[PDB]
Order: structure tokens, then sequence, then C-alpha cells
């Protein structure tokens, strides 16, 4: 899908996690986020459609996703360890990464 | 693309890296590997077409990519730091991850 | 050294990075933070001096550092790639990790 | 402690993990390895006592530990998820990292 969609996914499951009750939910949600993130990856953001594919910006843009995915990956682990609360914390702190990118490229 | 393709990509650039001379090459090759890995991600391997999307296996399968991608990501950094040799080492040691997955799901 | 010290180090270089001008500075500062974090690691926080060494808390406490170190490591890479700005961003976003631990154990 | 010691620690718990039966053991052992690794970190290897602290080698040397610790961190997660076998696999594959450093600096 396109950015807007994967981003909608990202934001939806994030709220699902915040309202989540069981570790089952959190896991599934995070899993979708990973997918959404990995997909958002390939995309080229509007503010950067004039920049070349191998631009310092496009590279930093892609780097952001590697950070985001790495984080989800870990939060995932926590959910898998049954630790629902600290997994949610992990998800909440993800926002820092979401935001970060938004300033630079949204 | 489909697994076979992204896997071909993955294996080709790996050898490109082993035969690589300049940091420029390694970078580019690793970059391609990231793309191939991230894509291979979405795919569902043959040995697991009967297993549900949220199977312990399908999840572990996906996890391997997170490891692989993470590793490529760091190798990438090394290449960007001009450190061609240790980046190649990083690439060589990636194999451990490639193999790992192959036993369980290839 | 002891927590307070390594923590002071951590917070000092963090501001050094924020006021940093050249990539050389950022690198050096981040390098100090790595050392400081790696050291703070071994330590046992006050709120947890009654808890056993292998407590869920002492483990989570240790995990936080693994996250922090991991992040510093990557920020370091960026600095080495000459990318001073996104390296600073990487540092700023570290705080999320700093904070996270402080709620739970400070 | 000094390198030799942390290294002994590292190699001992590794074998403990290989002979390990319950997830409890694996966790505890890996935890010791982390401590041993993080400590080995600060040290200055013999082959590099003539090189300056900020040498390309001393830096690469330190980087190796960041890789090792990172890996241990993940194995740790697997143990915590009860997955004793794949955690042991994680541990076995760590050796690739152990070796790597030994060629360059042992
Ligand atoms: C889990 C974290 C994240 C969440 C929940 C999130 C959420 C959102 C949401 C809800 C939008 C709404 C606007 C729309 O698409 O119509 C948006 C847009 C956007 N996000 Fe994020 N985001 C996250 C991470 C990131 C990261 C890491 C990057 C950069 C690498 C990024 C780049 C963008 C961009 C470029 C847009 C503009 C899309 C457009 O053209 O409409 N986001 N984000
Ligand atoms: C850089 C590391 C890797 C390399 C170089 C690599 C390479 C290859 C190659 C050359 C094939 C050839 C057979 C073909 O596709 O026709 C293959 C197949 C396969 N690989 Fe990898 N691989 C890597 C990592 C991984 C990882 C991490 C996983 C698991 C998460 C994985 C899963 C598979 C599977 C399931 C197949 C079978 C594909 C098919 O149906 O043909 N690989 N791989
Ligand atoms: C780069 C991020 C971090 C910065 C800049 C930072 C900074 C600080 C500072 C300035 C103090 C001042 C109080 C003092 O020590 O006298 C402090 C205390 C403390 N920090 Fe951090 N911290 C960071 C990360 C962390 C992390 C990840 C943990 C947990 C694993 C942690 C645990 C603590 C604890 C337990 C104290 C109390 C120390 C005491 O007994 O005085 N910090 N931190
Ligand atoms: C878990 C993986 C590792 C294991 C099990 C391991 C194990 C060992 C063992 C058993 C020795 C025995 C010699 C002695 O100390 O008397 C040794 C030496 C050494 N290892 Fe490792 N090691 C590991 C990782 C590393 C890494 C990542 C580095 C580099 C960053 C490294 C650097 C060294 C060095 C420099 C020595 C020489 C110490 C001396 O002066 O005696 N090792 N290692
Ligand atoms: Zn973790
Ligand atoms: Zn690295
Ligand atoms: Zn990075
Ligand atoms: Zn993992």
């Amino acid at each position: 899908a396109d950015l807007e969609d994967n981003m909608e996914t990202l934001n939806d499951n994030l709220k699902v996690i915040e309202k989540a009750d069981n570790a089952a939910q959190v896991k599934d949600a995070l899993t979708k986020m990973r997918a959404a993130a990995l997909d958002a990856q390939k995309a080229t953001p509007p503010k950067l459609e004039d920049k070349s594919p191998d631009s310092p910006e496009m590279h930093d843009f892609r780097h952001g996703f590697d950070i985001l995915v790495g984080q989800i990956h870990d939060a995932l682990h926590l959910a898998n360890e049954g630790k629902v609360k600290e997994a949610q914390a992990a998800a909440e702190q993800l926002k820092t990464t979401c935001n970060a990118c938004h300033q630079k490229y949204r």
C-alpha cells in the first residue's frame, strides 16, 4: 500500500495497543505495525519527491524505519514474554520515533 | 517480488560484497540486500503455507528477517564509515543468520 | 565509577551534543556516553538495593541499558558518517530511553 | 575484572548454555555473559596496548562487544520467552562473533 495507508495502520494499531488488555492483542497489533512499517519503507514521501533516491534525506528517511522496525521488533519480544505493560510502554516510546521523522519529512 | 527472487538478490550481492573492492560497492550491494530482505519479509515460505499467518513458525520466520535486516543495517554503517574490510566481515557473518533460517524453514 | 557519576557524564555529553558544531565533537561525546552507560550498567540502583540480583526489575533495569547502548552505538555510526544533524536527532531521541528507566527505577 | 577473567566467564556460561536443560539456566548464564561482555568492553587487549585509545583498532575492538552484547540481549529475550532451543541456537551462533574478534585481536 501507500504511505498514508501504512501510516493509518501504524497509528491505529498503536491505539489498539494503548487500549489493549491481553498480550495476544498487543502482539498482533505490533505485528501489523511491523508490516505497515516495512511497507511504508519502500515509499517516497511527498516533501522528498524531488530529491534523488540516494539523497541524504531519502537515506535518513529510510534509516528512520530501520529504527522504528527495530523498536517494534523488541516490543514484540516483550509481548511474547507476556509482559503486556512494559510492551505498551515500548509502544508508547515508539512515538518519539514517529514524531522525529514527521518533523524532518512530513 | 517473490522469495526465490529476493533470495537470489540476497545471495548475489553477498558474493558481490565478498569480491568487492571499494566501499562504494559494498554499500550499494548491502543496500540491495536490505531491500531484498525487507521484501522477502512479507512472503510466506513453502514449508509454511499450511501454517496460519500468526503461527509460532511464521512469527519466528519473520523474526529472522528482523535479525538479518538489523545486521545488514549495521554492516551498512561500517561501509559508510569507509571500513570495507570489517563490513565484509559483517556480511560474511550474516550467513550464520541466512543458514539458521534455512534449516528451520527451507 | 558509580551511577550518579556515569549519569552526570551521560547528561553532560548529551548537552555537549546538543550544542555540538562539528561531527568530531558529537562522536567523542557519544563515545563518552557509551562508556558511561556501559559502566552505569554494572551498578545497582537505590530503589532496587533490596531486590535480588536476578530480580525481574534488576533484569529490566539492565535491559534498559542494552537499549540505551544500542541506540548510542547507532548514533555513533551516524556521527562517523559525518551526519551531524541526524546524529543529534538520534541523541535527542535517546532521552525517551533515559526517561523510561527513570520512571520505573529513579 | 580483566579480559582473561571475563573471557573465561564468557566461555564457561556458553558451555553451560549448551548443556543447559531449563530456560532458567540459559537465562542466568546469558545474563552472566552480558556482564562479562560489558566488562571485557572497558579492557585493552594485549595486541593493542601500543595503539592509542581512539585507534581504528581499539574502536573496532569495542564495536565487536556492542555486536556481542546485542546478540546476547536477543538470546536473553528468547530464553525469557521460554524458547530454550532457539535461544541455545542464538548462543551457538554467538561464537561467530567471538571468533571474529579473536582473529583480529587475539
Ligand atoms: C509508529 C509510528 C508512526 C505512526 C503511528 C505514524 C502515523 C502517521 C499518521 C497517522 C499519519 C497521517 C497522515 C496521512 O497519512 O494521511 C502519518 C503521516 C506520515 N508519516 Fe508517520 N507515523 C509513524 C512513523 C513514521 C516514520 C518513522 C516516518 C518516517 C520514516 C513517517 C513518515 C510519515 C510521512 C512522510 C507522512 C506523510 C504521508 C502522506 O503523504 O500523507 N512516519 N504518520
Ligand atoms: C543474506 C542471507 C541469505 C541469503 C544469501 C539467502 C539465500 C538464499 C538462496 C540463494 C536461496 C535459493 C533458492 C531459491 O530461492 O530458488 C534461498 C532460499 C530460501 N531462503 Fe534464503 N537467504 C538468506 C536469508 C534467509 C532468511 C533470513 C530466511 C528466513 C527468514 C530465508 C529463507 C529462505 C527460504 C524459505 C527459501 C526458499 C525459497 C523458495 O521457495 O525457493 N533466507 N535463500
Ligand atoms: C542518556 C540517557 C540518560 C541520561 C542523560 C541520564 C541522566 C541522569 C542524571 C543527570 C541523573 C542525575 C542524578 C544523580 O545521578 O545525581 C540520573 C540519575 C539516575 N539515572 Fe539516568 N540517565 C540516562 C539514562 C538512564 C537509564 C537508561 C537508566 C536505567 C537503566 C537510568 C537510571 C538512573 C538512576 C537509577 C538514577 C538514580 C541515580 C542515583 O542514585 O543518584 N538512567 N540520570
Ligand atoms: C561469547 C564469545 C566469546 C567467548 C566465549 C570468548 C572466549 C575467550 C576465551 C575462553 C579466551 C581464553 C584466553 C584467556 O583469556 O586466558 C579468550 C581470549 C580473548 N578474547 Fe575472547 N571470547 C568471546 C568474545 C570475544 C570478543 C567479542 C572479543 C573482542 C571484542 C574477544 C577478545 C578476546 C581477547 C583479546 C582475548 C585475549 C585475552 C588475553 O589477553 O588473555 N573475545 N576469549
Ligand atoms: Zn530488548
Ligand atoms: Zn555497528
Ligand atoms: Zn542506523
Ligand atoms: Zn529478536
